[PDB]
């Protein structure tokens, strides 16, 4: 089943918070350690959520954060996943920084590459894909996480292309200008998150405003080569950040193309 009873889960240690609710570490019964994340009330949209939560937890693939199951018996609702030992990528980058081989950096970027390959055969879009939703586990092996989850957020200020919050640094200029999400778009977020973990976690479009990201992206400009990323691997970011989604790589060309940088 895919409906977790509260008697089911123990608590033992907040590890994060934010506008959302909070994550524990905590015990998942007869079935070891987990994340729960505490949905707070208004948050998101919690019938449609669980409407798809059976077929979204069907969705399982080494390089993506599994969804366990959903305890809604009581508000507020709370959602248990796949504990991963070191937290969101974008802040292991940070605090890694200066230790990072070039080969361990296009690692990550192909684990990304993996699990978004499966997503884009599974015709699931992600729609906010960022360094801050991919999670380190074992091994610092990455894994995707929140896929699609930004179809349930109730915050318009943050899902409407117009919305002050709205995740402009990663949207291609269809997602800036029209919502007109794809595995394509995601493409376009791939290239930004493959510039983050070469730069070791810094912010794309540092200190621009949404609307100087959409007018500098719409004239042309590109973020700068990380000094950790070769000609060639920059080569394949500019590749995601093609005007037209029909000129981007699809996950799978990438998958290849980053797989034989890094095997040879
Ligand atoms: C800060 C943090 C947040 C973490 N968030 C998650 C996490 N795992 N899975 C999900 C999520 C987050 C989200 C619910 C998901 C969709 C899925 N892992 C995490 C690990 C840490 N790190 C680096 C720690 O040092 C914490 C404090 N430690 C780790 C060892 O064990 C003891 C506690």
């Amino acid at each position: 089943k895919w409906v977790i009873d509260p008697s089911e889960l123990t608590f033992v240690q907040e590890i994060g918070s934010g506008q959302f609710g909070l994550v524990h570490l905590g015990y998942w019964l007869n079935k070891d350690k987990v994340a729960i994340k505490t949905i707070r009330e208004g948050a998101m949209s919690e019938e449609d959520f669980i409407e798809e939560a059976e077929v979204m937890m069907k969705l399982s693939h080494p390089k993506l954060v599994q969804l366990y199951g959903v305890c809604l018996e009581q508000a507020p609702i709370c959602l248990v996943f796949e504990f991963m030992e070191h937290g969101c990528l974008s802040d292991y980058l940070r605090t890694q920084r200066g230790l990072f081989a070039a080969e361990t950096l296009l690692g990550m970027c192909l684990d990304v590459c993996e699990g978004m390959a499966y997503l884009e055969e599974a015709c699931v879009i992600h729609r906010d894909l960022a360094a801050r939703n991919c999670l380190v586990g074992e091994n610092q092996v990455i894994k995707v996480s929140d896929f699609g989850m930004t179809r349930f957020v109730l915050d318009d200020q943050y899902t409407s292309s117009t919305g002050t919050k709205f995740p402009v640094k990663w949207a291609s200029p269809e997602v800036f200008s029209f919502s007109r999400y794809s595995s394509k778009s995601d493409v376009w977020s791939f290239g930004v998150l493959m510039w983050e973990v070469f730069s070791e976690g810094k912010i794309p479009y540092e200190n621009r405003s949404n609307s100087e990201v959409v007018e500098d992206i719409s004239t042309g400009f590109r973020l700068y080569k990380p000094r950790l990323a070769s000609t060639h691997v920059y080569q394949i970011m500019n590749h995601c950040w093609r005007e037209r989604p029909e000129d981007r790589p699809a996950f799978s060309r990438l998958l290849r193309q980053l797989a034989e940088i890094a095997e040879s």
